[PDB]
């Protein structure tokens, strides 16, 4: 079956279920049994790299897992267990470097076609009922040539392997501020760095004439509304903005980028969109949400679908 090193995905409830074969433990120091077909590792979490090379040395496909985009109520850093977890045995989605599982899919047209009644409506779920990768927070409050400027968590494996640093969230911030320069410019922290066991890209800025910083925990959909324009390094925030219907700038290489759908600031954009071509929003919903994403029952553990998520998650969130 899949093999595992890693002690933390072995303790995620439910793993068999999003895998959909067999698991087993692996150690570090022994040979790869012969009935293992595949071994399984987090990302570029640091603790992948030597399976990886084992499974390199060995001959065995890796398969690299994340969570969905529409994980759980409350944050994995909070210790929540995922109900939805990305499956890719290419690569992963935030690595632009090479073809991803999930480019492909995108890239397979007929395929998302088949799912444009499913992606509709759960895109019409997702958007009008305000869900997002987290959902404990509450609705944003306004009180307007609004200008958002999404932070990150300080080295996020979406930026490294997304071809960007700190030096993008500098180059960022100041296309935001020079090209609206009439705007107020809204800096929204990350969720992580408000429960204060992370620090963003913007730890230093200070909060300064038009830059106004939304240090607050709220559901993205409902902040949406109320801007203008959106700019991203490579944070979901970018593709959740698309969703909203608003413009969006990238200056990392997220997997949203590239396809047609954003202002792609980052010099190998041009590579990049050679690669991937062109594709719609409701491509590459159904291709990420519907496709590349599992789920699992919030209430069996059975496998499950993303529209049996998003029913839960809204009940959940009517307080
Ligand atoms: N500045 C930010 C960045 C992320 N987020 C939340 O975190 C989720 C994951 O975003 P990242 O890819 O940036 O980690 C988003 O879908 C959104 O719910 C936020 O609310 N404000
Ligand atoms: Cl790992």
């Amino acid at each position: 079956g899949i093999g595992i090193y890693s002690p933390g995905i072995w303790r995620i409830p439910h793993l068999e279920k999003f895998l959909a074969q067999p698991c087993q433990k692996l150690s570090l120091l022994r040979p790869v049994p012969q009935e293992v077909n595949a071994i399984a590792v987090w990302g570029h979490r640091p603790s992948a790299a030597k399976p990886v090379a084992i499974a390199k040395a060995a001959g065995k496909p890796v398969i690299r897992l994340e969570d969905g985009f529409v994980r759980s109520l409350d944050l994995g850093v909070n210790g929540e267990p995922p109900l939805s977890l990305v499956v890719d045995d290419c690569g992963i989605y935030y690595d632009a470097s090479k073809p991803s599982a999930l480019e492909k899919l995108v890239q397979d047209k007929a395929g998302n076609t088949a799912l444009i009644s499913q992606a509709r409506e759960a895109m019409h779920t997702i958007v009008t009922g305000d869900m997002s990768k987290y959902n404990l927070a509450p609705a944003f409050v306004a009180d307007t040539n609004i200008v958002l400027v999404v932070d990150q968590t300080f080295n996020d494996m979406s930026v490294t392997y997304g071809n960007a640093g700190p030096h993008e969230f500098a180059a960022m911030l100041e296309a935001a501020m020079a090209e609206n320069p009439q705007a107020e410019i809204w800096v929204k922290v990350h969720p992580d760095v408000l429960e204060g066991k992370k620090t963003g890209y913007f730890a230093d800025l200070r909060a300064t004439q038009r830059v106004r910083l939304i240090a607050e925990n709220v559901s993205p959909q409902s902040l949406l509304r109320h801007v203008s324009r959106v700019y991203v390094v490579t944070s979901q925030y970018g593709f959740e903005a698309l969703l909203a219907g608003k413009p969006v700038t990238c200056f990392g290489q997220p997997w949203y980028a590239s396809w047609g759908l954003t202002d792609d600031r980052h010099p190998q954009s041009a590579l990049l969109s050679a690669r991937r071509g062109s594709a719609t929003l409701e491509e590459l919903f159904a291709a990420a949400y519907l496709r590349y994403c599992r789920y699992i029952d919030p209430q069996t553990g059975e496998v499950s679908d993303l529209f049996t998520v998003l029913q839960w998650l809204q009940l959940q969130r009517r307080h």
